[PDB]
């Protein structure tokens, strides 16, 4: 799909956050929208022609193949960079707003958090932050963090076990251990930001 | 499917409506267009392959996969998008050649809703309502809002019952019920704003 | 394929035409070619591969299938659509030369149709209208506007009668429709406006 | 495959061209480079995959396929339209190289067709005469305009005769007619052209 | 893939080259760069699936058609322009370089091939000839410059001696002489370009 | 996937670094990403489509190409281009803080490296030559520079030994040894910048 609508929208907020805000629109950009248009895209082609069970029985496959995916993880990563990229834009919203506000006013006749830009910078980060442990934990919760090549499956209308077989196992493990670890540092980004803009602001 | 048509014409009565309508037309543009292009258009991809009904038959896969199916449930949210964004373009036009009038007859020597932008905004309002509950009642009225695996057919030239069993069901109900709050919290949204712009006329 | 050909093109003539051509434009550009790009487009994929007639002798399947079908209806809309198109380039031609002509001649020292503008508009709304109801009458001519699930195919080398089934028949009737009401209202449309502009031309 | 290499070089030769070379380069604009890549380039499609023979032999599938077709239409197509596309070229060229020198020459101290210009002119236009002729001339020698639903193939290493299917031949006919008489209308367009120019020049 | 990226850069080259240059980037355009995206890029499209050679052991063909192809042609062809454009990129740099030290020293207080710009050009063509002769001879070497229906296989683990049969030799073939020529007659344009070059620099 | 991210990121370093930093980015602008989209994407194309082992047990086919390939070699060379290209980044970033701060201090009333961007260069192209070592190093250590067409294969749940049969290797190490020997000479150009850098450095 086409990664164009956001641009536009991001780039007009890259001009006017702080250094931290800018690296991690940077990391944003160039590691997640970036890799899952690339690679990560191609390698969840032949999800489920490639998928195998071990039996003679009609139709057994598409239900053991179920009950192993809720999800393909593509489109749970879609669904996670569209939640953590939701509480971002409003504040890019009161902003602009405020700042036509400004120039509507000040003609009757730079940049400075001060009033309420601090409480709406907090409960958008606190929002990220959130939403991200939310989504690692439930992908802990469901998947884990790695995946055998050899499940059984337990399902009607097939016999009592069965056996199925994925296709590349190692390769979606690296890359489910590399968008780990991208999200893990994106909070810890997140946290050290939030404690730094505290610190300055408790200091001024 | 492209879908830059539109932009150059949602992003131009993205200059003069309210703020309503702004965050209406930003849920309508990163919630909707962006999400069937990127990951649900992928899902519906092997739709008719991977069907399979248990049976020696020729060709009793086709017609039951045309009665469980009448339309794909992408197709139908695809005209949904164009029927709820039909009737906002007709009152771009009018404040279009309302201007036009304006800048026309002024020099023969902002934006302020009076005498009949009222009218055409609420029954644009009204429509865009009415239309998403039409379309929601019919969704409701035809598929329900669950997919059970197993399907029992019961049609011609078939012998008397037989079953068919889809491809990835849980994944499908997902994103129906994603899709079915967003139109839930998109009619809330055009209905508090109605309610708003009317409570601050009759205040003023 | 690319359909930002004529844009570059349809874009300049929504200058200076009069509001019907400028809604007829808009109902041609957001109706037509956004629709078949998006969704109609897709329901034709599998066309000849989930086509099946119940026999076991080799190739009678083509044989039957060619003569179901002697076109998809996708290029016949297209066909259409590119006939309804070419008769108004012609009025925007004529225009531009005479605009040309008229930059030319008034340096020696808005819109008016007057002379010989009113005979190029009449007879380009009457070729279009000709030939809306010309390709309109074959398709009533050649399929109907229903398509059964079976069909009874009678053609050499398949011996006597033989049996074949489509694939989705309801959504490709709905389509089938869907694309003759909207024929339908655009020559409605254009009717009413060649009856206004006569009014008006009589009025003065 | 992308046809945005010319446009950036037959657009800026709609500047300074004659009316009958606009209306050429429109034609040869909307009726070819359109058509081939929206909907002529989808039926050649499963071109070999559906092609069948009725045998039991190994691999005389794709001698036959070859004896039958030498090429697909569409690549004759493309070749006969870079052919018709050069020798064009060389005209703006010239036009730009002596419009060059003129900007050098006059600084020391409109477009009219004179003195060399009618000899590049006439001879672009007898060059794609020419080829139009001659790519017309080689199609009716090998293929012919008409396409039969079954073939007799003779070749190594099948058995002596086989019979072969092919796959849609009535729309590959109609669009065979279709591409003939755009070529006919091109010809006679560019006939009448240079015998209006050749009567202006003998008027003056 | 792409084509758009050194058209950024050999536009560029495009303002202050010689007449020859300039032809010479234009049917390095026009001639290879559009007929490899266009056309015969889907010639070669079921390259191997439709290879087939006639046994019954497993496994044999992919080895067969390893050793009868060492690459495909079109990779071949795409390493060929790689080469036949680095070598121009630097005398672009050259002169964009002295030209930037040309506008960095005048301010202190056209284009004339003199000095080391000569030596740049003459080694430029020669580089670009002697890659070019080696490509040819390489293509010469290796394939020849026709393709039978037939091959025979002699290789591990197949037995003695098996047969394959191709899939559209006969356009492939036509490609392969049609890109002869284009190479041919590109390399006795640079070497007429060189050779009128040194006249005139030894006329002066 | 799309690769104009970057592109409007690579080409704002392209006015302020030095020769030898504009011919790396030139050589790791066409050699690496134009060659990937282009040719080396189409080849990895049918990659477990086409393996094959002899066998008659199901599912052996897709351990066995997985104790084969931990990962496909175009998803690596992703990796190590995104690897090689974030250290440069922060080089930008930094030069780029710093020239806001300039013309913001500069106003209270060309390019030189001194202070503290040395050290920034010195440590971005020391990351730039281990992140390459480190990836040639790794690549060395798990598949070396070759492919043998026979493959062994000892896992469960297959019997003893199998045999599988890969697709095209001859290609492949053609293709290995090409981004090999692209490495090197990247390898190498940086050494002997970052030499000459110094040397000009202690000369000054």
């Amino acid at each position: 799909g086409d990664w164009s609508a956001l641009g536009k929208l991001l780039d007009k907020v890259q001009a006017y956050s702080t250094a931290g805000g800018k690296v991690w629109l940077s990391v944003l950009f160039i590691f997640r929208i970036l890799l899952l248009g690339t690679a990560v895209e191609s390698a969840w082609g032949d999800e489920q022609s490639a998928f195998r069970c071990n039996t003679q029985q009609p139709g057994c496959e598409n239900v053991c193949y179920d009950k192993s995916f809720p999800i393909s993880h593509v489109r749970f990563w879609v669904l996670q960079i569209i939640f953590v990229s939701v509480p971002t834009l409003l504040y890019l919203a009161h902003v602009f707003y405020v700042m036509r506000k400004e120039e509507k006013l000040n003609k009757k006749e730079k940049v400075k958090m001060r009033g309420g830009l601090l409480r709406t910078y907090i409960i958008s980060i606190l929002f990220k932050s959130i939403f991200e442990v939310a989504f690692l934990l439930i992908q802990w919760y469901i998947y884990g963090f790695s995946l055998s090549a050899v499940y059984t499956c337990k399902r009607d209308p097939c016999p009592h076990q069965v056996d199925c077989f994925l296709s590349r196992p190692t390769e979606k493990t690296i890359f489910i251990i590399f968008m780990l670890v991208v999200s893990l540092v994106s909070l810890a980004l997140n946290i050290i930001e939030l404690f730094y803009v505290f610190f300055k602001g408790v200091k001024d």
